[PDB]
């Protein structure tokens, strides 16, 4: 079949460009570029809540990463500033985020930069974890390696990453998911960084929930946030127990609208 390998670059997405197949019209995302690790980790991934990797090509000095096109864009653009989004939408997005993080941790991979800018949505609004540029293997041959590298985005990083030389990988991703949940329900970030010098972080540890952003969040999802945003990473809730939380299993959202007629 001629010209089936030809792709037209039509527009910029983030450099990330939208590529359309000349024959089939299939839309994919092409990342034009550390890189050796990013490609190797992407080759390991296959999950409905993780951005698909189709392959790569090296044209001299420029690397082309052929990745899944998510038409719904970033989760970031679904959060209304100072408001957030309806609680049933946030719960569905957090469910899908947990599925992706369970998968990644299961094959021994930590994302290390979970934030709404890296959580993409497909045509049916399904969440997909993207950007494995900061990702690393924390478990090899069923042996866990403790991390020591400073990775992430300060409002989403766990406090152990700033206070300890070494730390476990999994509680760091759990913490960033908790800040993502906060952003979805309150439309604002609680602190600039989780340090004692940050007044907003100090007030949370002092349980001053009468202040923003916590005053906008209902008691049921707030009780879960009280279990995730725990300073001690050893005392912090694990994903198996997040799945047992009362709000996590609270019926709130209906299914996708489905065409129906009467009489
Ligand atoms: O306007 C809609 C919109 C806005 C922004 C983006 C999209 C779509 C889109 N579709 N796909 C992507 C995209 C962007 C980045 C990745 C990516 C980057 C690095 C990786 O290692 C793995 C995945 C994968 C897909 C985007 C950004």
């Amino acid at each position: 079949v001629p010209f089936v390998e030809d792709w037209d670059l039509v527009q910029t997405l983030g450099e990330v460009q939208l590529a359309v197949n000349r024959v089939t019209e299939e839309a994919v995302a092409v990342k034009i570029v550390n890189i050796k690790k990013e490609i190797c980790i992407n080759k390991m991934l296959n999950h409905e809540n993780v951005v698909k990797f189709y392959g790569h090509r090296r044209e001299g000095n420029i690397q082309y990463l052929f990745l899944e096109y998510c038409s719904g864009g970033e989760l970031f653009d679904r959060i209304e500033p100072d408001i957030g989004m309806p609680e049933p939408d946030a719960q569905r997005f957090f469910h899908q985020l947990m599925a992706g993080v369970v998968y990644l941790h299961g094959i021994g991979i930590t994302h290390r930069d979970i934030k709404p800018e890296n959580l993409l949505l497909d045509e049916r609004d399904n969440l997909k974890i993207s950007d494995f540029g900061l990702a690393t293997v924390f478990r090899y041959n069923n042996r866990e390696r403790l991390l020591n590298k400073m990775c992430g985005t300060l409002p989403y990083v766990a406090p152990e990453l700033l206070k300890r030389r070494e730390f476990h990988a999994e509680p760091v991703d759990v913490w960033s998911c908790g800040i993502v949940l906060t952003a979805m329900l309150a439309g604002e970030l609680p602190w600039d960084q989780p340090s004692d010098s940050c007044q907003e972080y100090s007030d949370w540890k002092e349980k001053k929930t009468y202040l923003n952003p916590w005053k906008k969040i209902d008691s049921a999802p707030l009780a879960l946030l009280h279990k995730i945003l725990v300073e001690n990473p050893s005392a912090r809730i694990t994903i198996p127990d997040i799945k047992k939380d009362r709000w996590y299993n609270k019926p709130l959202k209906k299914g996708a609208k489905r065409p129906r007629v009467t009489s």
